[PDB]
């Protein structure tokens, strides 16, 4: 599809989530990236809101590129989106990423993005915070970003 | 004595989560309450970190008391805890609450607590933000709270 897909058959989706996706529409045409870590784990993270961020038309909402060997790993897909907000933040979650091999019980990767309110920018300061891969399940990659859209 | 239980058997639990729980130790002996809503949906929410919040020994970390009939409902149990942090926030989740009867595919209720950094207080401003009960699954109750412990 062209945009984010929420849980629930068409018509049985949360009115709250739908309204939030609409609120983030200005960000759809943007692309965000951040390179972090040192060899052999230097990565380049590419994140997009409800739009393809990879190069294989797999529906990746956020990908990780092994700088060493140009390996592209899907961290999360926008067809499995969850989104909710607090008083001055919005959390976006892309599930359905590529499966781990020797971690987290071979579960699919998932991307968690915490968008904090910042009245001075529409979108800025995207950066990978950490990766939790030491659990038997429910692992994830955490990212943060600023946006005036998360201000209520 | 009991405490928060993390996913996975002892020995294979996240050292990250284990460390976060210790960081929240000072809050274990505290109790938080907030009454919200309008009749007949007026509720009293009692929150406790890794300690019994209910008066029925159900292992509840957060309960919802219906002010009209005093009916106590478990929102989340501390034996099913998840916890992680970002730059200036910590998110705590209690799953395994009482099952919905006519919402969310009858799944168990869950509590999501967003703890924001506030260097002026150790713990304050516990506030029920909202309840997402219009999804086919993955519903939840959202709460917010301030704490110096969430400051990095
Ligand atoms: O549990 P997994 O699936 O074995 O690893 C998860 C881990 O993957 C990414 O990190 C990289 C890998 O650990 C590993 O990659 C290998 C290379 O791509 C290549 O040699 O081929 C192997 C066979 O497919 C790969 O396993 O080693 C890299 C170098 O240390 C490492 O960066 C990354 O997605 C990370 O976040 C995941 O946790
Ligand atoms: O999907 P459910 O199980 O139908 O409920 C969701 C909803 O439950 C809670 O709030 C209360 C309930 O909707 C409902 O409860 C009944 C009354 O308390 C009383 O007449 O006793 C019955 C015994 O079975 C109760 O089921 O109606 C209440 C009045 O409007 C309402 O407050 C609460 O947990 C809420 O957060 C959940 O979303
Ligand atoms: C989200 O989109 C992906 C991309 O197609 C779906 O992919 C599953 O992809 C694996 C290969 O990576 C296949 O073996 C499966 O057969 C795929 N699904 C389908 C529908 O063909 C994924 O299923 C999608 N998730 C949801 C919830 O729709
Ligand atoms: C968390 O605690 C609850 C409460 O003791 C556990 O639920 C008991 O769960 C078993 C199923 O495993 C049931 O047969 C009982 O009837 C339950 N009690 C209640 C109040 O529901 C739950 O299993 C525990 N979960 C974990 C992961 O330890
Ligand atoms: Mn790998
Ligand atoms: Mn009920």
């Amino acid at each position: 599809e062209k945009t984010c897909d929420l849980v629930g058959e068409k018509g049985k989706e949360s009115e709250k989530e739908l309204a939030l996706l609409k609120r983030l529409t200005p960000l759809f045409q943007k692309s965000f990236e951040s390179t972090v870590g040192q060899s052999p784990d230097m990565y380049s993270y590419v994140f997009r809101v409800c739009r393809e961020a990879g190069q294989h038309s797999s529906g990746a909402g956020l990908v990780q590129i092994q700088k060493s060997n140009g390996k592209e790993t899907v961290v999360g897909r926008f067809n499995e989106t969850q989104i909710f907000q607090g008083s001055n933040w919005i959390m976006l979650i892309y599930k359905g990423g590529d499966e781990y091999d020797n971690h987290c019980g071979r579960e699919q990767r998932r991307a968690v993005v915490m968008i904090s309110c910042n009245r001075h920018t529409l979108a800025d300061n995207f950066n990978p915070v950490s990766e939790e891969r030491g659990k038997v399940q429910d692992c994830f990659y955490l990212f943060e970003m600023d946006s005036s859209l998360a201000c209520s």
